[PDB]
């Protein structure tokens, strides 16, 4: 029955055919729970382990390599000689890449928990019912609840399913629904039913929810919905229906990846359409079988040499530091290709209380009738010191200090704070510092009360334990509190029944204290009390009571008003039902204005300075709160979100006003709102995909189960440090204080890391270019591999992974938050940038060739064959250039390969230092700029040597020590190449502005 709340008790039962005394019978079980399914949420996928496994060979781009890693393998078998030593090493150092890819790829799904398994803390493993087969209660595992049960709850248990109270054991019923309806203060629930059947959750004072706790009390209820069908379980339904993107940098990795393996492929084409003249060969003669394995051999070099092996780790490991640093300011991101999404935020959606606000409540005005002749009238304002919760503060008039004792009106309106308010005090010792005892607002009255002291007390007698809960103390000592009738939101007051304590035998004296929203108990009062006089409340009056309150709500104040009333005559005792809340409000009628109590909840002394920065950095902010329109509006312009004195009727809404909007015009009220009160439970997720038909990237703030569905569809989900783990599991930050500011904070260094992401992934994808057309020119011109897999993948991974991490600390531009968010859209490379690294990609493609093919020739060491053809062949099977002598095989030298190497590696550490900016020069922006990246290059270097000189390294790189003549012509041929950048940012800075 999902509309039980509104069903009458016995409704419910009829609906079900179950008796309240005896349950159900076991054909009713067996059919409800043929009919309903078992009171539990769907269990997760079985991804196994194998799936797992062959999961992290579903990009393309690891395919490729799984593919070269075959051929490699093929080669390393079907080859003459037994130089094995070194055959089977390229093949292995592949596949051990791919390998040691997927263990950590495995690794990160063991431990990654996701938000809906994490719902499944939230129920119990037994229940309790009664059923027609036995007397007494039995205790059975709650997924064999069904609708339909009677069921049994105490204090200390965890609801079960979605429950319908049908009687109330206890003399009343207290719950903790913290989790769902972020109440944090246990309410009371009743049987009666609740006539509106939309009404929300937090007005279905009839029900119990699956996942709650009872706080106090014991029940007997009837199940009303169990599984997918309760609320935490439509929760887990909106949760599993939300997918989330991949962030802007995994799709344009994504989509490089199709287009790398579109190039490796019509490369390969290329490299057979230059080399097509071969059919006009004679067929008898030549290796085939020998030409075949030079054609398959460069397919394993292009495809070695297009893949940036060590981009990922690269990546991953600026994310790690950079996280490690977020955290250190209060931002645990969850997620790390997040911290991409939040440099991109456009949007940030934030609750107000406790995140743009400090939640830490203070009266610091109020007021009471002075005078009241006629069409004439006067207040009496106060102001109070102090915003801690501690007693220590003093009351004002006019800024002089007065005694509160002094007004009797004064005496009554503390009374009614102290009385009418279930919340305390307590000095914690250990901090030093008093701390509240329920909810703030009333805690605010409690504090008021010592401040006030209305009966002079001994306090300073006291010490700080005792200084607490004083002036309350007295006042409670003078009324008995006969019982109290909740505070529901229907009525937006609260009131207690008192009657006096010294009061001998008589049926006369009590009185009812009320406290609530103004506007409500304002108009149920038809007298205004003048001192310790009474008189009839008057148009011209109230008018004076509201436009104050209007004020303090409305104006630079944004204090949260109470008006305090009495019932001078309150109905007979015997004449009142305290079960429906339905009549509380008839109870609290006929009252006597006493006074007006205004608080402020601060707001946090950073947000301020950090909503400027949004609006500097382009980033628009949506505040959420609970606070009525007006004072949500005021708050708005006290912080900065709105100005002073600008139009803001069209960029404020609440709940209700955005719900009669049509579908067409809430989307188009998003895109300009600033401003969201009274906001239903919807609402977050519905704000979250309008903004998203935008193109907006959205950051949403949220606590508890109920907002982990708008959480989860965010681009970036932020739950508060103290928060429930479900809404943390479901974001990708995490506050540790709470801090609207640290958003901000994090959006920033978000911003940083990027941009230094984007340098170092430039950086090695453009070392990929320059390899490729190394492997392509040596293709085309059919010579020997100038350099080989080993060598490129230590490139790719050690040699240049160095430096590539190294920027990843380049020092921050100055105007990074003074821009607006960056579009998704943007690409990496693209324009004139795109034509620098091709010239730099032809001009490394060039160098590592051209100075093997030195060696090969104009040095002393090697062959020198001047305009020489290693073209003509390979083979020596004609032996034409040769007229006598015994060699040949020598084309496989080292030393060659080594200069090839060594360009590519110096050319590396030239064109990274040409990667701390992208269009400044060395000369404005010097190298030791990042002293990181220096030494890095140090190290890489320092771990080439290492390979040329460590005996077991040179024969499985097949390297060989230069001569200090080869290695200047290595620096010869790469040094240049910071020239040839200097040359093209020069273009861009002065032939490319505007
Ligand atoms: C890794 C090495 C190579 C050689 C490769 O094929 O990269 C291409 C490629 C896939 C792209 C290109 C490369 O294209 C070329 O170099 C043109 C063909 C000439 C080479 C042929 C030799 C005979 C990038 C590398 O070229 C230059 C010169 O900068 C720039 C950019 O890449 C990025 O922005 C990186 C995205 C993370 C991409 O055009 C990109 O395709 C896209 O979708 C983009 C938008 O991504
Ligand atoms: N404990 C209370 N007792 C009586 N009235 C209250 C209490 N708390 C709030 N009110 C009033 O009722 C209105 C709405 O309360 P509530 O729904 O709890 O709002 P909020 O989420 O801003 O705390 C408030 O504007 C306030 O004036
Ligand atoms: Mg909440
Ligand atoms: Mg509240
Ligand atoms: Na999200």
């Amino acid at each position: 029955m999902e509309a039980a709340h509104s069903k009458s008790t016995e409704e419910c039962l009829a609906y079900f055919g179950v008796s309240e005394t005896t349950g159900l019978t076991p054909d009713q079980v067996k059919r409800h729970l043929e009919k309903y399914g078992h009171n539990e949420l769907p269990a997760e996928e079985g991804k196994s382990l194998w799936e797992l496994v062959i999961e992290q060979f579903e990009d393309l781009l690891v395919r490729i390599l799984l593919l070269a890693a075959c051929i490699s393998f093929v080669l390393a078998w079907f080859e003459e000689g037994e130089e094995t030593i070194t055959a089977f090493v390229e093949p292995f150092v592949i596949l051990l890449i791919l390998i040691a890819n997927a263990i950590v790829g495995v690794w990160q799904e063991r431990n990654a928990e996701n938000a809906i398994e994490a719902l499944k803390e939230y129920e119990p493993e037994m229940g309790k019912v009664y059923r027609a087969d036995r007397k007494s209660v039995q205790r059975i595992k709650a997924r064999d609840i069904v609708p339909g049960d009677i069921v049994e709850v105490a204090v200390g248990d965890k609801v079960p399913a979605d429950i319908r109270i049908l009687s109330i054991k206890s003399t009343t019923l207290r719950v903790d629904q913290s989790i769902l309806t972020g109440e944090s203060v246990s309410v009371i629930k009743h049987t009666e039913p609740v006539p509106d059947p939309r009404a929300v959750n937090q007005d279905k004072k009839n029900m119990l929810f699956s996942g709650t706790n009872i706080a106090a009390g014991k029940a007997l209820g009837i199940v009303a919905t169990t599984g997918v069908s309760t609320e935490i379980g439509k929760i887990r339904d909106q949760m599993a229906a939300t997918e989330q993107d991949k962030t802007p940098l995994q799709q344009k990795l994504d989509e490089f990846g199709e287009q790398l393996s579109k190039v490796i492929s019509l490369i390969c084409v290329a490299v057979w359409l230059i080399n097509i003249g071969h059919f006009n060969d004679p067929v008898h003669g030549g290796s085939w079988i020998r030409g075949a394995i030079y054609y398959f051999k460069i397919a394993v070099a292009l495809a070695v040499a297009a893949i940036p092996e060590g981009l990922p780790a690269v990546i991953t490991t600026c994310l790690a530091l950079g996280t490690r640093r977020m955290a250190k300011k209060n931002a645990i991101v969850r997620s790390l290709p997040s911290v991409e999404t939040l440099g991109c935020t456009s949007v940030i959606c934030s609750d107000k209380t406790g995140t743009l606000t400090t939640n830490q409540m203070s009266v610091c005005k109020m007021f009471i009738i002075d005078k009241v002749d006629g069409d004439f009238c006067s207040l009496n304002e106060f102001s109070i010191t102090g915003s801690t919760y501690a007693p220590e503060g003093e009351v004002l008039k006019n800024d002089k200090p007065i005694r509160s004792g002094q007004f009797d009106g004064l005496v009554e309106l503390a009374t009614i704070c102290a009385l009418c308010n279930d919340s305390s005090l307590d000095f914690n010792e250990t901090k030093g510092v008093y701390e509240k005892v329920g909810e703030a607002t009333e805690t605010a009255l409690t504090t008021l009360v010592e401040k006030m002291n209305v009966f002079n007390t001994e306090v300073r007698n006291l010490s700080k334990v005792e200084r607490a809960n004083a002036c309350n103390s007295v006042i409670r000592q003078l009324m008995k509190k006969e019982f109290t009738l909740e505070f529901s939101r229907d009525r937006k007051s609260m009131s207690v029944y008192c009657s006096p304590a010294k009061s001998s035998r008589a049926a006369v004296g009590n009185k009812m204290f009320v406290k609530g929203a103004p506007e409500g108990v304002i108009d149920r009062c038809n007298y205004v009390r003048v001192g310790t006089t009474r008189v009839p409340m008057t148009g011209p009056v109230k008018e004076k009571i509201l436009s104050v309150i209007k004020e303090w709500g409305t104006g630079r104040d944004t204090l949260r008003c109470l008006a305090l009333a009495t019932r001078d005559t309150p109905p007979k005792r015997e004449e009142m039902v305290l079960d429906d809340s339905s009549r509380f409000m008839e109870y609290e009628t006929d009252l006597t204005f006493v006074g007006v109590v205004g608080m402020l909840d601060p707001p946090r002394k950073e947000v301020m300075g950090s909503i400027q920065l949004c609006r500097d950095a382009g980033i628009r902010v949506i505040m959420i709160t609970g606070d009525n329109k007006g004072t949500a509006i005021a708050i708005c312009r006290r912080i900065g979100i709105f100005g002073e004195n600008e139009e803001v009727a069209d960029r404020a809404y609440t709940g209700r006003e955005f719900d009669d909007l049509p579908l067409a015009e809430q989307r188009e009220a998003c895109r300009r709102a600033c401003c969201f009160a009274r906001v239903e439970p919807s609402h977050k997720s519905k704000i979250v995909e309008y903004l998203q038909s935008y193109d907006e990237i959205t950051a949403m703030t949220g606590d508890g189960v109920n907002d982990a569905p708008a959480l989860k569809k965010a681009e970036i989900g932020i739950a508060m440090g103290s928060g429930t783990a479900v809404a943390k599991t479901a974001s990708e930050m995490v506050l540790a204080d709470d801090n609207f500011s640290t958003i901000v904070a994090a959006v920033e260094e978000g911003r940083a890391i990027y941009n230094n992401m984007k340098q170092f992934i430039r950086y090695l994808i453009s070392s990929n270019v320059g390899e490729v057309v190394c492997i392509f020119l040596t293709a085309a011109l059919g010579l020997p591999e100038a350099l080989i897999p080993v060598q490129l993948l230590w490139v790719n991974l050690v040699t240049d992974g160095l430096p590539a991490t190294a920027l990843g600390f380049n020092p921050p531009d100055l105007d990074i938050m003074d821009r607006p968010p960056r579009s998704p859209k943007e690409p990496l490379i693209s324009g004139w940038l795109f034509f620098r690294y091709m010239a730099i990609g032809g001009y490394v493609g060039a160098a590592t060739v051209g100075a093997a093919a030195w060696w090969f020739m104009y040095a002393e060491d090697g062959p020198g064959v001047t305009y020489h053809q290693l073209t003509h062949f390979m083979q020596c099977t004609e032996d034409h250039p040769h007229f006598e002598g015994l060699d040949c095989e020598i084309f496989e030298a080292p030393e060659p390969m080594t200069m090839a190497l060594s360009v590519l590696v110096t050319i590396e550490m030239c064109n990274a230092l040409n990667s701390l900016s992208e269009n400044q020069s060395l000369m404005r922006m010097p190298p030791w700029v990042n002293i990181w990246l220096l030494g890095s290059i140090c190290l890489s270097m320092s771990l080439h040597f290492l390979i040329l000189y460590v005996d077991p390294l040179p024969m499985i790189f097949k390297l060989k020590a230069l001569d200090l003549t080869q290695w200047l012509m290595v620096l010869k041929i790469s040094l240049p190449v910071i020239g040839l950048d200097e040359i093209l940012k020069f273009i861009a800075r002065n032939y490319l502005e505007g």
